[PDB]
């Protein structure tokens, strides 16, 4: 016979969420931060995987601020940015993978495998040490937000951000243009962006393009079946995103959750929150509906692996 077990409901929406997680979603629409009016096709429509994934190569501009944009033009921003596109900077690769910073990564013993990729992407501050078994060796790229720029003390002084290609990227006023952003961003990131440069010249450091985690957001609005919380997708979901952009073959581990689902909310820390998981300040809940929804794996891979398998925008058709 055929089994019967649990991986992601692709259709999952604020009705199937936990009422504590309901009224914090219901309350991030309220408080719309940042200014959204989504003016986009309208919430709910359906397409193809083969379909979705080429509005998404053709749709979202994964780009980094270049010493081209004002006022990253000016002089006190001299020599501050990469000499070299990322791209230059970062493969194209063949393998790579992305390692979500679940709870739920604990014990399930992919430090090998997750090895075995020629580029792996970590989040935030992910550390290695004492967890190489479960979660590998390897930092390729590390993507992290603002406020870990801004205000983790660490940030300047752990050897572990030492490691691959930095990223930092800020949450902007919705479609805000890059100088009205530079003006106002979330965090006030800036500062440290060029502390840290003056100590690490030599480690690519780069900044995500504001326009970026929006285009994303208009595709998900316009997917979901009911308004999503209006504030940019989760470090995740973009990084999903651009090692897409980066890579032929994405295997995106623990953020679809494995039958380890778990409240832990991070393998490297110690506290309960189901919102890792399902989303609370991020549409975290339908960007999982949408990387379900891109899957090519099977629903196996699921369950055992935590495993889903998107194809990179290099590989994809018209
Ligand atoms: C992600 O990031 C993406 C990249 O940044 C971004 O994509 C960009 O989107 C923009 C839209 O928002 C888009 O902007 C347009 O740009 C047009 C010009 O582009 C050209 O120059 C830019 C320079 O930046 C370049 O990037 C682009 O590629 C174009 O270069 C051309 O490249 C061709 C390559 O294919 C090349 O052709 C090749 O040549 C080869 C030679 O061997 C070979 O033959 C190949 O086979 C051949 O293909 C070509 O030579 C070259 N051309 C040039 C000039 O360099 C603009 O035209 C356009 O502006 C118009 O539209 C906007 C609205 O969109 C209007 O506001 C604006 O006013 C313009 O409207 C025109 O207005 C004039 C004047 O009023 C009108 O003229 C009248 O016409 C009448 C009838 O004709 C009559 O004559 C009257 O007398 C005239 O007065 C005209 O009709 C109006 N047009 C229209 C349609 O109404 C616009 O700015 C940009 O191109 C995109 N970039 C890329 C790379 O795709 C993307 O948006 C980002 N994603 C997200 C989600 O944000
Ligand atoms: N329990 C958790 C914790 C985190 N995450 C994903 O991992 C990224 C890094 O924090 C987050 O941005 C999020 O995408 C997750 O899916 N589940």
């Amino acid at each position: 016979p055929e089994a019967s077990f649990q991986v992601w409901n692709k259709d999952s929406s604020s009705k199937n969420l936990i009422p504590r997680l309901q009224k914090i979603w219901k309350n991030y629409l309220s408080m719309n931060k940042y200014k959204v009016s989504y003016k986009g096709p309208g919430p709910g429509i359906k397409f193809s995987a083969e379909a979705l994934r080429c509005h998404l190569r053709d749709h979202v501009n994964v780009s980094m601020v270049e010493v081209t944009d004002f006022p990253f033009n000016t002089s006190e921003w001299e020599g501050y940015l990469p000499k070299e596109s990322i791209r230059t900077k970062a493969g194209p690769w063949g393998r790579c993978a992305v390692v979500s910073s679940a709870g739920s990564l604990k014990s399930s013993q992919l430090g090998r495998e997750i090895d075995d990729h020629d580029a792996v992407l970590r989040f935030n501050g992910a550390p290695t040490a004492n967890f190489q078994q479960d979660v590998g060796t390897k930092t390729t790229i590390r993507l992290m937000n603002s406020q870990l720029v801004t205000t983790e003390k660490r940030f300047l002084k752990d050897s572990l951000y030492n490691e691959g290609i930095l990223i930092v990227w800020d949450p902007s006023v919705y479609h805000s243009d890059i100088p009205k952003w530079y003006q106002n961003p979330d965090y006030n990131f800036f500062n440290n962006y060029k502390t840290y440069r003056k100590l690490h010249p030599n480690q690519p450091f780069y900044i995500l393009k504001p326009q970026m985690p929006w285009e994303l957001w208009d595709i998900l609005q316009e997917i979901s079946p009911e308004e999503i919380q209006p504030n940019p997708p989760s470090s995740g979901m973009l990084g999903i995103i651009i090692m897409m952009t980066l890579c032929d073959q994405v295997d995106i581990y623990e953020f679809l959750p494995s039958k380890r689902k778990t409240d832990v909310c991070y393998y490297y820390q110690k506290f309960f929150d189901s919102a890792c998981t399902m989303g609370a300040y991020h549409p975290l809940l339908y960007e999982k509906n949408l990387v379900k929804h891109l899957n090519q794996g099977t629903d196996e891979d699921i369950y055992l692996l935590g495993k889903a398998t998107l194809p990179g925008f290099r590989t994809i058709h018209c």
